[PDB]
């Protein structure tokens, strides 16, 4: 199975074409293969703190039939609301 | 959103006990979900432009029943293999 070959010059002809670089390609060395599943909920939301109201905006992600709940990101949107 | 907000509460503590904070929830402004589904690829591979050769970090996102393929990174590793 060597569709690993493939995304290899493929991702040397995107440097291609990318940038303006020239480079031959060699042979692949290491690999890792994972299937990414699961649904991301981004989720912007009104909170408090300190009494004063801010809004952030949260990536969660899940994997919901095998019990997993991710959370990737809490971004501070709003200051001043 | 009335069980996305169950998720917005969530986003907030894991804040609260990753982040030391004391933010006490609001409501829910926007969400939006996104159902991903495909395969990510890691490959370090060798790489030859003028003359001596060297070696790439390369991330690799294809869904391969599309057959998309999104090269996102490709880092210099080393020029020295």
């Amino acid at each position: 199975s060597l569709e690993i070959d493939s995304l290899a010059r493929f991702a040397v002809d995107e440097h291609n074409k990318k940038q303006n670089t020239l480079l031959e390609f060699g042979k692949v060395l290491n690999a890792k293969q994972q299937v990414v599943s699961g649904t991301v909920y981004y989720i912007t939301l009104e909170v408090t703190d300190g009494g004063k109201k801010k809004v952030y905006e949260a990536k969660i992600w899940e994997k919901p039939w095998l019990n997993f709940k991710e959370l990737q990101e809490f971004k501070l949107i709003d200051d001043a609301p």
